[PDB]
């Protein structure tokens, strides 16, 4: 489970899940596999205390967070590590790595939706594997890395933008199903380089059911993470 | 009223206001609504130092904050209505005044206020001596406590021919103290405007995390 929620798709394949939010009585949220055992991934869920917004991400209904900027606009993804601004004395293979980074902004264009986003991930090794990144200090890491535009050995991937329906007369992109109800936080993420590999999609199917369909490089923490990060 | 001006704007609203200058003169906040609702009244000191401004929930006199400049008239800091702690170190730590916000003019403006809570609230600055404040703060690059804002450059408008903002109609009169407040990380979200609509009078529009008093504050700054 731990060792299966970190690994990286397998190269070929489309891992399908179902995310299920609760907003009985912060709402909770839950990723299974999308088959007919429905095995059981991950949970997150909002911390109370908390100043901006910080989810815990676990096996059990503690394996990573997703931490937001004041704004509600940049996120980032750890895993269990350590945060270094806590003590300088701490074992370095123990401080936490990024596992992706999130940024959205408003759109200058029209006709693809309000919000861009951008994801940047740990590039991969010649054995299919993240090559960490563990910064030791403030000074490092994904959005700064994304803000001095310093994505030397990183992936960058961004939302695929609808396309003009030939004949008939919508922006649209196909979901291939995993879509029940039009929503303005549907999304593809791909690399700019191919169009038609779908890395994450995001469908939504009912009030509080949602599609979650993800492909190598990504991890199901990575696809989770980036799928709660589009929520208010 | 004592409670609304000191209040944070709800969060996904925007608070609109006319600000209006009688022509050392008088400056007035009201809320922008039909009928004239009154919110605060200020005025430079005459026989200060530097630039100080009283603030007051009273128009014919209720005092609740100040507006203080530095030396050189570029920095300024607001003051909610709490004593100095240089006049007299003996005095309880809750009657000490604390530090609501601060300007710095290069024009190119910075404005640095305390950070929120988890509950939405100010965490309060209050120093018990001139080691500390916004400014010192600022200064020393630690900021973790605080937020850091700044006016909006304008763009250039093909329609207009010129450039501008999209002030949405509360701006009638083209001006240089005329401003958009943002954060870094989000353009769009304007957390103050301040634009002129005649010879003395504005419109002042705030959001969250803001308070009628930083607001009102912050766009007297801009005027000497
Ligand atoms: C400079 C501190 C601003 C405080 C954060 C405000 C959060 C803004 N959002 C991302 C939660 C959305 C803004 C509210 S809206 O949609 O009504 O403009």
């Amino acid at each position: 489970p731990r060792e299966f929620v970190l690994r990286p798709a397998p190269q070929g394949r489309t891992v399908r899940c179902r995310l299920t939010r609760d907003k009985k009585g912060y709402p909770s949220y839950f990723l299974h596999l999308d088959t007919e055992k429905k095995v059981f991934l991950l949970a997150g869920r909002k911390r109370k205390r908390s100043k901006t917004a910080n989810y815990l991400i676990s096996i059990d209904p503690f394996i990573g967070k997703l931490r937001s900027n004041l704004l509600g606009n940049r996120f980032t993804v750890f895993d269990n590590g350590q945060n270094p601004q806590r003590g300088y004395s701490t074992n370095v293979a123990s401080l936490r790595q990024e596992l992706a980074a999130v940024i959205y902004e408003t759109n200058v264009l029209g006709f693809r939706g309000p919000r861009r986003m951008t994801v940047i991930i740990p590039g991969m090794s010649a054995e299919n594997e993240r090559v960490p990144i563990r910064p030791r200090n403030a000074s490092d890491g994904l959005l700064v890395r994304w803000q001095n535009k310093t994505l030397e050995s990183l992936i960058e991937l961004h939302n695929k933008p609808p396309v003009w329906n030939d004949d008939s007369g919508s922006y649209t992109l196909n979901f291939q199903g995993r879509v029940t109800q039009a929503s303005v936080k549907n999304f593809q993420i791909v690399h700019a380089d191919d169009p038609d590999y779908i890395v994450l999609q995001f469908g939504r199917v009912a009030e509080d059911a949602f599609t979650l369909d993800y492909r190598y490089p990504l991890c199901a923490l990575q696809a989770f993470a980036i799928a709660l990060s589009s929520f208010d």
